[PDB]
């Protein structure tokens, strides 16, 4: 993987494994979902750098709010997929990232993705507003003209998710995370919730349709001795309603939506 | 990925990624689990299997896992490189061995080795049966012909006989069940899954204060759709060992029993 020639985007290639593909022996959405985890991690050891910088100095983390993805394709296991990925800052409201597949043999376009992380305090987890020389650090490593993966003005990945409301028409009650859905600081990775909040799509849905995009938003953390119970609803191409919910008080901490083409 | 000179065994370059590692920054043994069914995959077609021969796949017959043996000097660190080289090997009708060496890419220094005894059986009835002739020889042109051990020890503690563990358990991780990344292509539980399983009971002070160097783990049932699993840990004993139990939670089948050997850091 590497830096491009301007040092403003870094790309990597990845080879499909035999345990990262399902039943049409193509990569799942959370192979996908890890390999721009891993991309997005190995552009930030490039430049120095989750990603802190003059952060850690008050405490204080990038964290995901909300990831959007199309896939046109999966990749195929044995098949070479490059992603592509930059950040850029949305002021003092934002920060982005963006990332493109593309087929390594034909070059050609396969899937899309997009995302948006907010300072926190690992501690008090308060919200907080980017700072002067927090964007001194970071601006000079992101393209200054716009560059978005969904230029496209009022799509699928700004939109506002509405609160599933009971009772649900699908569920999976009881989910608990294990120590390979922690992160390196024992954290649940972003990725778990993915996984969580299709566990209640039917596997009807699962054997006969494709994913063809997924919008979540993350709201709270769950703290691997709390328990999930992942909620869907037919709200239709099939699209679903999501949420994820401590199993006991009903506190949220994911909602999204989901849409899937027949294969 | 690549067959050696003689053609008789293969070798990967893995570079370990940030989601593969724990609160040391080294991989998990489960990311080394995966790793050694990756290059074992790749090795099978390198030599055109799928690992199924011409007439196991007439016959509706299986390579199946009996039993996993891992040993681990060094977990790589995130972003080392790591070098696996594999091979099988007929032993005689019972079934077939498979043996890795983990290496470190810079240094060349073996890191961890593992070994595995592999059953064949019906995909359909679930059945057991020996190596038939028409077969053995299919797949003995592509398996070294002197035996080749990747734990030759006159004695070594991948042969040795598992007991099953007394009810009370000293720890317990009740309620366990897969999700579908716990699956593999087939929808069948992914033999990984049980290792992570396994190690659920085993408390957070051990993780946290010392090293897994062995586990050994035996397959008896796999979770056949709606399973939930039980896991249960005693310790047996600087070294710490257990005693493992896995359990289907209601009826309390056996699917899995092993042990563990963890070194105070
Ligand atoms: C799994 C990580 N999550 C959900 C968070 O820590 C979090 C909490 C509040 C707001 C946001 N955006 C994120
Ligand atoms: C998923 C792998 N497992 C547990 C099996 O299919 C199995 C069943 C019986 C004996 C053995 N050795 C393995």
């Amino acid at each position: 993987g590497s830096l491009t020639e301007d040092g403003l985007s870094y790309k990597e290639k990845f080879v499909v494994r035999s345990y990262e593909v399902g039943s049409n022996k193509t990569a799942t959405v959370e192979t996908i979902a890890n390999l721009l985890q891993e991309v997005g991690c190995n552009h930030a050891q490039s430049v120095g750098f989750a990603t802190t910088t003059t952060m850690r100095k008050l405490h204080l983390i990038w964290v995901t709010a909300r990831m959007h993805i199309e896939i046109y394709k999966y990749p195929a296991w044995g098949d070479v997929v490059e992603i592509e990925t930059w950040c850029q800052s949305e002021g003092r409201i934002g920060t982005r990232r963006d990332w493109i597949l593309k087929d390594s043999v034909t070059g050609e376009v396969t899937g899309r993705a997009t995302s948006k992380w907010v300072m926190m305090n690992q501690d008090t987890r308060r919200l907080q507003k980017v700072s002067d020389d927090v964007r001194d650090e970071y601006l000079v490593f992101c393209p200054q003209e716009p560059r978005l993966a969904f230029p496209e003005e009022n799509n699928r990945s700004l939109k506002k998710i509405p609160k599933l409301e009971d009772p649900a028409q699908y569920s999976m009650i009881g989910l608990k995370p294990r120590r390979a859905d922690l992160d390196m600081n024992q954290h649940v990775n972003n990725v778990t919730y993915i996984g969580w909040v299709l566990e209640s799509i039917p596997q009807e849905i699962v054997d006969t349709h494709e994913l063809q995009v997924i919008t979540l938003d993350y709201r709270r953390e769950c703290q691997q001795d709390d328990v999930v119970d992942s909620l869907t609803t037919t709200t239709s191409d099939s699209q679903f309603l999501h949420l994820l919910r401590l199993s006991g008080d009903g506190q949220e901490i994911n909602r999204g939506t989901t849409l899937w083409r027949k294969k």
